[PDB]
């Protein structure tokens, strides 16, 4: 007997992979919409850029999507304009492309001031640098999303955050709820047991789950770059967690469905969901069907929960190992009415002729 | 003729150089209190060590003094009963000692609720950590003290936490106001020239000046140690500012006397007092009289402005190249009734017997 899920969205995943191996990857997860990140090549960080990618979006993607914008070191006060048809504004403040590097924490600031105060803004914020951009939130007085939070410093600080009242939400990845060091690189590299063992523990402070889906072959993996490949290993991962007590699936859905709607302020899909088989059990392979990337680092482990089918938007677009909607079939949801992100007005009556 | 200035006290001073070649170096460059770092080896990380610390001191120190506690990954929550003996808790936040590495900003929060509300906390935080201990100290509801601010993006950080309101004072070193690129190991780095140029903009916001006094001999610096000897030099190279106009006189005094004071709660000398000449020209030599470290990186330099005279509690405790005070002239300032730092009743009337 299947069980019917809303669509899943994932507010984290980079292709380049394109946009339709990357979205048939996502619907064979049960992910109905994705928010695309800006560190492609060349990076989206002007308005020519999201324009292009948008459109390149449009013709190639299965599924529904929104993309960001990436601030940069030049870019600040440049993006107005494009800024509300874009999924958000992301900051890597960590390890970067030097395109998407950013020089001083004043940088930061500028990003935060400049940027359209009811427009969402993510962090790429590891250890201390969470603390760090939590203040820059504070004095510029707005909210920031924390991605991928790995470690229990990181956990406990924007724990301590909530418990004051300040407006921070955070997602955490899969792998960073059921890989360790035990168990390889990756940004936010794998924590301990520990700290996988905090995040659990944590589980209310977690906001979304999302995939931070990296599709580097293996040839790229072993100069790293930062990622794992998990749209399609996510929602079966979460699903055995569900099937054995460690959280319910509720807290699942608000995880993959809900919160992710109210933090990016994505609409609903009309005639969309996923149904999953329970029962299944399986073990991933060394590879999943769809993705490019053509491994996994949760080869071996054995699962409970499989996606059967996918409808969106009134089509059926996954059913048991096949994708049926076309390169295209998917749509920017920032371009729907019920899609753009309410605002105050900022910031004709009497016409003349 | 000659101008009176009070006893200066400089807040950050490292002696290992012991206490009496330090603070004669000290007296020679006017300063008559200096508060100690604890990171000496071993380091001042418990009651013990700062008991044999503080008795060192009073036997070598030929001014007066205090002595920091250094916050460790064991001892949070261990220092109460010894805290308010202390000048106060430092953190170091960057690049140390593993006896003093803090592997977690967890652990920086844990030493803000643990230490006493009412004592000071100084925090040696460069670039975005400077915003990550602002954060901590915002969540735990207290003031920080920064030490070594060296760059633009440090003190426009600082500037803005003022701004909003929050208690944050800080500290620059000479050789970050009169060295940058241009011109020589140390941390923080040497600025560029417009992080100097950004410090002399914004010496609104620097509330004290501090030698960071880090008595390495050549040898040791050229595994380097972060640091320049510089009490002998500090004031000679402010003093020559002042006469250029650069700051005033006052200006100085806040950020070499009152301010000290009024941050760390250190008491006033009685009788106390230090005459310099204005008129005087010369060149830093290549090493100065008084420091063990035998070297300076301000060699060369033109000033004007010498310490002829200093008065300690009514001696003669310098004049014109000579040290007139012994080892053990010097004393431990908590230990006056006016060095104590006021405290609410925490937290007999009816003797019984």
């Amino acid at each position: 007997k299947l069980v019917r899920l809303p669509g899943l969205i994932d507010v984290h995943v980079h292709l380049r992979e394109d946009f339709a191996s990357g979205t048939a990857a996502a619907l064979a997860g049960g992910i109905t919409m994705v928010c695309a990140m800006p560190n492609t090549r060349p990076p989206i960080i002007d308005a020519p850029a999201l324009a292009l990618a948008q459109k390149l979006a449009e013709a190639g993607a299965r599924c529904d999507f929104a993309l960001f914008l990436g601030a940069s070191s030049e870019n600040a006060g440049t993006l107005g304009t494009v800024a509300g048809s874009a999924a958000g504004l992301k900051l890597y403040l960590n390890e970067t492309f030097s395109e998407l590097r950013l020089d001083s924490v004043v940088q930061w600031m500028e990003h935060f001031e400049t940027w359209p105060s009811h427009l969402p803004i993510v962090a790429h914020a590891e250890q201390q640098t969470v603390a760090a951009v939590l203040m820059v939130a504070q004095l510029t007085q707005r909210s920031v999303h924390i991605c991928h939070v790995a470690r229990k410093e990181e956990i406990l600080l924007i724990k301590a955050a909530k418990a004051r009242g300040l407006p921070v939400t955070c997602e955490v990845a899969p792998h960073h709820l059921f890989l360790s060091h035990d168990d390889g690189e990756v940004r936010p590299e794998l924590g301990s047991r520990q700290d996988v063992e905090a995040l659990w523990e944590n589980m209310a402070v977690i906001d979304c789950f999302a995939s931070d889906h990296a599709p580097h072959t293996l040839e790229e993996k072993c100069r790293p770059p930062p990622g794992f490949p998990g749209l399609e290993t996510m929602l079966p991962l979460l699903l055995t967690a569900v099937s054995e007590g460690r959280l319910s699936l509720d807290d699942l859905l608000q995880r993959l469905h809900h919160n992710p709607r109210r933090i990016f302020h994505l609409p609903p899909q009309e005639d969309t969901y996923v149904e999953v088989d329970l029962e299944h059990e399986w073990t991933i392979p060394s590879h999943m069907p769809f993705s490019k990337a053509h491994w996994t680092p949760f080869e071996g482990q054995k699962v409970k929960g499989t996606v059967r089918r996918v409808v969106l938007r009134g089509e059926v677009a996954y059913i048991d190992g096949q994708v049926l909607v076309p390169p295209g079939y998917g749509q920017d949801v920032r371009k729907w009415p019920q899609g753009a992100v309410p605002q105050l007005p900022p910031s004709p009556e009497r016409p003349r002729r």
